[PDB]
């Protein structure tokens, strides 16, 4: 089950993770300097972003305002105005959701920047604050490999790394709309990842890995190779 506010390292990673899937968007370029051009790509890149930050309701087709509010109280950054237009029903296009929230962002782009820690000095202190979170320039296989994270302190084998590819969630539940397409992993075969992990704690996590790994034995390895800085 998914925790807010979101964290340093959870909003980078719905940030770089999004951006790798649609890394050949015209406007990439854009997004890096925090501007959300009017295209058909970026459309589907801010819809990646809100879900992937946990912020998207897949089952209404709305955004979780209380937890955007939330994010704001807990970051001491003030209400934005025109929540009104963010909340309410989409039609679960990207084209909608971006139309829902533009001027939200427009509108408040620093403090939302301050809120999910869109700034370097902001998300450099919090890392630096956070020494038990993998930091960035840092692999999953070097972090994980450390402290015996991956027993997740029991007797597991991949309980750390399972959570930084976000296989699973800090709870060890599976985070069920991850996309691995582009490393070989079909959506039937996530999936089936899925269903295999009744297990309990980080076997869950141990689960989601090997059946991850026996689809394609490169694309874990992909998702190290980006994690320095996702
Ligand atoms: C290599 O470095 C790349 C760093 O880029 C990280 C910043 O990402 C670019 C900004 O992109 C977005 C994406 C979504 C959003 C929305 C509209 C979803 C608003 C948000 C993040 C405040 C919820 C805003 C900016």
């Amino acid at each position: 089950m998914w925790r807010y506010p979101r964290n340093a390292d959870q909003t980078f990673w719905a940030f770089r993770t999004c951006q790798r899937q649609s890394e050949g968007a015209k406007s990439l370029r854009e997004w890096y300097r925090w501007n959300l051009p009017n295209d058909e790509d970026t459309h589907c890149y801010v819809k990646c972003v809100w879900l992937h930050l946990g912020l998207y309701n897949e089952q209404n087709k709305s955004l979780r305002v209380d937890r955007i509010m939330e994010q704001f109280n807990s970051r001491s950054v003030a209400i934005p105005g025109g929540i009104n237009t963010i909340s309410g029903p989409t039609d679960g296009t990207c084209k909608d959701i971006y139309d829902k929230t533009i001027n939200f962002f427009n509108n408040n782009v620093n403090d939302l920047r301050t809120a999910f820690y869109g700034i370097k000095k902001l998300s450099d202190e919090w890392f630096t604050q956070n020494s038990n979170t993998k930091p960035k320039g840092t692999k999953i296989s070097d972090f994980c490999n450390a402290e015996n994270r991956e027993k997740g302190g029991a007797d597991c084998q991949h309980a750390c790394s399972a959570y930084y590819y976000r296989l699973v969630d800090e709870d060890n539940e599976p985070i069920h709309f991850r996309n691995l397409n582009i490393l070989g992993i079909t959506d039937e075969q996530f999936a089936s990842c899925v269903k295999a992990s009744n297990k309990q704690g980080c076997k869950v996590a141990d689960t989601m890995y090997n059946c991850v790994e026996k689809h394609n034995s490169q694309a874990l390895k992909i998702l190290d190779n980006q994690s320095p800085t996702y």
